[PDB]
């Protein structure tokens, strides 16, 4: 299903790549992407695919096009085009320096001073889902863990009720990962329309929750509208629910296959932030993009005014220029290479309470359940999009292996 080859795109550049269902999807998603990576597969290609768009396939690109805002805009960051239109979110939806004032509300409410001020309900959190699982010898770590423990958080931190969490999620799923069941549009407005009233609940009674403070908070000198308080608490909820959410599976499924990789952290967890970067690059799951605002030459390719760019966080880290050896997990790299949290002015606001999630997750589990492994003849199968995700990953371990603490 290939959208017709614009005129101005030379034809040794098309590359019909499917960012919401790569050919090689059964080797693993970042496996999938790494073709782009091959030798027969120039830096900066297009693919006909969803609409027809560009591709930046290497790392040097990817960041240089994030750092350069006036020609790449954050206006339609989404592929495809109807998604990135409807695409309203702040401050992801806004290029600097227009973007600034509201970057600093959103880290207030997701960033350091948050992880800070929750550290102990992460901790507790996950010790209580793990000490629950323990022993059953068995799990099924999408829907047992990796949903529940960074989505109740989330909740906790916004203060809405765990009771709207499959809701909520599936809105968010359809934003990342599409089912064909309804468009970015519709799931947005949907978002939307559960957002509105808890707003305006929380402007007229103000809470310590993250959506009272967004909602009460100040920009350019004035109180925030109800719309635009919408379009970030919006975009709180994506991340909250659909970001380290997917990660934690990708990571559980490696670890499950690799237990000189536990060992070495159970033995020295002082590396378990470093082995959190390697996950993080190894199995960075993020691809979203911009659009041109204006013809531009890049890199020796015309690029015309409207033309959508896909820079995928994810291929960074992965690209040999960057990594050695990037398909290996190497918890002693000197340098983790990435842009998993992405690159430039809209770089993650969230990304310390997404360490600190996947760090307590990795102690944690490792501490209680040190020896455990995919069920047996189970078959794993990734998804792509936005973000890219994990079906299902049924795990099992013998109870007598595992400990209370
Ligand atoms: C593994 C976990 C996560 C990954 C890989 C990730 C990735 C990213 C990326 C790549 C961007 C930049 C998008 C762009 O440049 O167009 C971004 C932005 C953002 N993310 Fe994260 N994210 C994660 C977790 C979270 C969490 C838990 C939150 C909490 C709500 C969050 C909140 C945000 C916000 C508010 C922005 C917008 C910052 C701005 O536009 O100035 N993220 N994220
Ligand atoms: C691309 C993202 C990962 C980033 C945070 C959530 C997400 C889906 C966005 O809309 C911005
Ligand atoms: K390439
Ligand atoms: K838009």
């Amino acid at each position: 299903n290939l959208a017709p080859l614009p005129p101005h795109v030379p034809e040794h550049l098309v590359f019909d790549f499917d960012m919401y269902n790569p050919s090689n999807l059964s080797a693993g998603v970042q496996e999938a992407w790494a073709v782009l990576q091959e030798s027969n597969v120039p830096d900066l290609v297009w693919t006909r695919c969803n609409g027809g768009h560009w591709i930046a396939t290497r790392g040097q690109l990817i960041r240089e096009a994030y750092e350069d805002y006036r020609h790449f805009s954050s206006e339609c960051p989404f592929i495809p085009r109807e998604a990135g239109e409807a695409y309203d979110f702040i401050p992801t939806s806004m290029d600097p320096p227009e973007q600034r004032q509201f970057r600093a509300l959103a880290n207030q409410v997701v960033g350091m001073p948050v992880v800070d001020k929750l550290e102990n309900r992460i901790q507790e959190l996950a010790c209580s889902l793990i000490e629950s699982l323990r022993p059953q010898g068995q799990c099924n770590f999408t829907e047992d863990y990796a949903e529940p423990f960074p989505i109740r958080i989330f909740m906790l931190l916004a203060g809405l009720p765990e009771e709207d969490i499959p809701h909520l999620g599936y809105l968010t799923n359809q934003m990342t990962r599409p089912d064909g069941s309804m468009t970015f549009a519709e799931a947005k407005e949907a978002l939307y329309d559960y957002l509105i009233p808890i707003i305006e609940q929380r402007r007229q009674k103000p809470g310590t929750d993250a959506i009272s403070i967004v909602a009460n908070g100040q920009v350019n000198g004035r109180p925030i509208t109800s719309d635009e308080a919408k379009r970030m608490c919006g975009l709180l909820l994506v991340g909250g629910l659909d970001t380290v959410v997917n990660f934690l599976s990708f990571s559980m499924e490696f670890l499950a296959k690799s237990p000189e990789h536990r060992q070495e952290l159970i033995e020295r967890p002082e590396r378990i932030p470093a082995a959190c970067e390697e996950l993080l690059r190894r199995f960075s799951l993020v691809a979203d993009g911009r659009i041109l605002t204006s013809d531009y030459e890049f890199h020796g390719v015309q690029l015309k005014k409207g033309d959508q760019i896909l820079l995928p966080q994810m291929l960074s880290g992965l690209d040999e220029r960057e990594n050695a050896a990037p398909m290996h997990v190497d918890f002693s790299r000197q340098k983790v290479s990435h842009t998993t949290f992405g690159h430039g002015s809209h770089l993650c606001a969230g990304q310390h309470l997404a360490r600190r999630e996947i760090i307590v997750t990795l102690k944690e589990w490792l501490t209680r359940i040190p020896d455990f492994s995919i069920a047996p003849g189970a078959q794993i199968q990734h998804k792509s999009g936005i973000v890219s995700g994990v079906q299902a990953l049924p795990l099992v371990w013998d109870p007598a292996t595992t400990k209370a603490v």
